[PDB]
């Protein structure tokens, strides 16, 4: 109660569906904006006690965002990417041919380093349009399907402070460096131990616990569910692990 070992977004807000929601980015490097719109899709419910419950568009932000952003389907930045929620706001849109909400992801969903019967992803294809408009047959305008965050801010590099913000805001969108063996992730808790630096990678961390007395991060990566662990994966938390606790991002959504 004054940070439980174990604490897991879920089981907290049991009436908001998106948190226990995976979604896929497609052939694009969207994660920036994935981990962003989910976490901000997770904060609505939870600020309206799910009064209000709806999937926020990764369309409209990886669209729309612009060079604030950074460069659409060729990466992003999380920072950024609150910031243009809380002064432009964000429609609903779900996944890709959902028919859900304003603006729907137009990316197919394709395998992420993994076997299965959809196209292998291919590379970071090109950005969309930013088209602000609604699907036929979604009756508010866009204007007014709009869903903005009353702040942004960049959590700090501390432990406690990751947790205590979970805890009493909901999830977080947060980043770290990938090593080759992530990209082999199945199950447990990871740990970089062989491979090279492939970079960086967003995404959203929705609790922590500890397995087998290793503290670890409950994430939702964004490369559908059948990659690692139903599309989750755990990583060690408390070392700073990859810069797990070093881009920690989120706000708080607007009310009216
Ligand atoms: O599956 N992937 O490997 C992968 C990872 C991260 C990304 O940003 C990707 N973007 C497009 C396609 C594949 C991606």
């Amino acid at each position: 109660l004054k940070l439980p070992a174990s604490f897991d977004a879920r089981e907290q807000w049991p009436q908001c569906p998106t948190i226990k929601e995976i979604r896929d980015q497609g052939s694009c490097g969207s994660c920036w904006a994935f981990g962003a719109v989910e976490a901000i899709s997770d904060r609505i419910c939870i600020h309206t006690n799910a009064h209000v419950s709806v999937e926020v568009s990764a369309e409209d932000l990886l669209t729309c965002c612009g060079s604030m952003c950074g460069d659409g389907c060729n990466g992003g930045y999380p920072a950024e990417a609150w910031n243009f929620w809380t002064r432009k706001g964000l429609v609903s849109g779900g996944l890709y041919e959902s028919h859900v909400g304003c603006r729907p992801y137009s990316i197919p969903p394709c395998e992420h380093h993994v076997n299965g019967s959809r196209p292998p992803c291919t590379g970071e294809g090109d950005t969309p349009k930013c088209s602000k408009i609604c699907e036929p047959g979604y009756s508010p305008t866009y204007k007014q399907d709009k869903h903005y965050g009353y702040n942004s801010y960049s959590v700090s590099n501390s432990e406690k402070d990751i947790m205590a913000e979970i805890y009493k805001n909901g999830p977080v969108e947060g980043a770290f460096s990938v090593y080759s063996d992530f990209l082999l992730y199945k199950s447990g808790v990871y740990q970089h131990v062989t491979g090279e630096m492939m970079g960086g990678h967003a995404i959203r961390i929705l609790g922590w616990g500890v397995e087998n007395g290793t503290p670890y991060w409950l994430v939702a990566n964004s490369w559908n569910t059948d990659w690692g662990d139903n599309g989750f994966f755990k990583i060690l938390r408390g070392q700073d692990h990859c810069g797990i606790e070093s881009e920690v991002v989120a706000g708080i959504p607007r009310t009216d």
